[PDB]
């Protein structure tokens, strides 16, 4: 329950980073298509799932954008983290409900 | 309130906890019933856990007992872990942010 929470937090760290790049990209696509297109070719070269390696690699190519990510991911984290436990737990119960109903019906079908 | 982003993160989290459930259950089975653990291995190559609903549903065709074990374990895990994540991820991002910032500004320093 602690190894699990560590692994989960790390995954969320990567995930929110990803989500930051996504948002920045929606904006670049409108604002600097050159850069937006650049970003795509970059994330193909580099696996966003590795948050830090992704950033460290990008430090070598577009320092301004790396800093913008760090800021945006943190904004997102503060906008979003707090509502997560309610939303996930409630979603799991609902999904657990549906899957149980489904398979208990399926057993007798 | 970033709604689209909370919705997509929650969903991701839902699946990730399912994954984490499958991971424990997999460890138990590897000791208890090796045959079944092998099965759960390649089942997982045939079906991506990131789409957890589709995964559990496809599993229903093959091992309804396990589907039920997954549902229970994942909910337990959720109860154990969710509470602690907002402080944990925020404090991690801040740290990581500081390190990246400090490392980038020192790269310019050279």
């Amino acid at each position: 329950f602690k190894k699990v929470a560590k692994e989960t937090a790390i995954t969320l760290q990567s995930y929110l980073t990803y989500q930051a790049v996504r948002l920045i990209s929606q904006q670049l696509s409108e604002t600097n298509p050159g850069q937006a297109i650049w970003l795509g070719e970059f994330s193909k070269r580099h696996p966003i799932q590795e948050s830090d390696l992704y950033l460290e690699a990008m430090m070598l190519e577009n320092k301004e954008l790396v800093l913008r990510i760090l800021t945006v991911r943190e904004n997102l984290a503060e906008g979003v983290l707090e509502f997560l436990p309610e939303m996930v737990l409630s979603q799991i119960k609902q999904s657990n409900g549906n899957h149980r109903r489904s398979l208990l019906e399926r057993l007798t079908q």
